[PDB]
């Protein structure tokens, strides 16, 4: 039979709610939906360390030290990426709460069209994004892709590499500056992931596996 | 409709396969089936040594059961366990890190228990984290001490969200121990004060009781409810 509704989950903002309907015997169901309550910060929040606080290999090869500082605080800010596939971000939109970070961060699933999985995270199945949260750092945004197993792809063409700059804030701006270098370095994401490099947080099991991962390297360096 | 079934979780262990299913509008409902492929080392070995060598209301049945198998087993299991940490080992919050017990006056493992499959919104909805003791070479039983703590990183002693001792680690079934430490619990409908009084939380280092007398009541009218 059914179970409980649980709490939404915030009072001071906009959260999410979940049920255990929890079926019969080796099987579980369970249900997940957000919720609403009452109550200037995407254009004004990095503005005050950025306005007054102031070709591929030309690319990762920029010493920028607006582009470094902000990289190295992007690390040092961004949630880890879940070791398995969050289910309940199919329709809904999900909350998890980073361990390390200790904080609830929210997450929009990011398996869309418009992400076109066959060309960018071509091993992936499925892909996720944080979200600017209110008290956001940066305009970045964890990504995380996984594959038909729904756990986390770690290292290679379809991994998840952190976007400076997320479609929340701009779509364009997130394209032409975390996508058209990835575009220009032909896909290859030995060049790309090492300038962005992917992320692992929790310490999942690391995936591809070792001799399919070397196969991977000698063909996307051609 | 539905979706798909996924893949099983893992090869090189034992898994499962989840499926996704249309809900409605910011919904997103789901469901998950266990999954198994061969490669329990030491679970099997030492716990077998101690097992052979050893009008009415189903919760009610459950809490008058006067085994003497399971009232010797409970006696050793609250002597053989740890105490729980005052506070929350910040170092777990991967999976995984070594604590001394003060009592027993030697090192356990522990592992990280506040994870999704956890569900600590349910189970243990004040808690924030959650942490299980790891089935040690000389363990005497099959338990693992549960331990929950709050935003505070503070040990909640009482209610709803406390840290009950599971008889059944997961590290020796899932499965057993979800049919003897949680679907009794399932059974007395979240009544923790029902269900706590028979498998006690568990405060040996005597920290703060949490949560404080005014919010524990408030705790009493509520949860006997749902
Ligand atoms: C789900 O909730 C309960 C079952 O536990 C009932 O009110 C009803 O069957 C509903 O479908
Ligand atoms: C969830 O389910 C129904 C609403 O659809 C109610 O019995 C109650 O709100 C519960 O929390
Ligand atoms: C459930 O419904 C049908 C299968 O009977 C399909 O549309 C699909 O496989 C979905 O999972
Ligand atoms: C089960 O569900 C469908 C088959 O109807 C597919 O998504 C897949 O083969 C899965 O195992």
């Amino acid at each position: 039979d059914w179970s409980l509704w649980s709490v939404c989950s915030v009072t001071c903002g906009n959260g999410n709610q979940k049920r255990t309907r929890s079926c019969g015997y080796a099987c579980t169901a369970t249900e997940s939906r957000t919720c609403d309550r009452p109550n200037e910060d995407t254009f004004r929040t990095a503005a005050t360390e950025v306005s007054l606080l102031a070709s591929c290999e030309r690319w990762m090869s920029c010493k920028s030290e607006f582009l470094k500082k902000y990289m190295h605080k992007v690390m040092n800010d961004l949630p880890s990426c879940p070791c398995s596939y969050p289910t309940e971000v199919a329709y809904s939109t999900a909350d998890i709460f980073d361990r390390i970070k200790r904080k609830d961060f929210r997450w929009k699933d990011a398996s869309g069209p418009k992400e076109k999985l066959e060309i960018y995270k071509p091993t992936a199945r499925y892909c996720i994004r944080s979200m600017l949260s209110l008290e956001s750092t940066t305009l970045a945004a964890q990504h995380c892709c996984y594959g038909d197993n729904m756990q986390l792809i770690t290292r290679g063409k379809g991994a998840g590499t952190p976007n400076l700059i997320s479609t929340e804030f701009s779509a364009e701006l997130h394209y032409k500056v975390d996508v058209l270098p990835w575009i220009i370095c032909k896909g290859d994401w030995s060049r790309y992931n090492e300038a962005r490099p992917p992320n692992n947080g929790q310490k999942c099991t690391e995936s591809p596996s070792d001799e399919d991962y070397i196969k991977q390297f000698q063909e996307a360096r051609e």
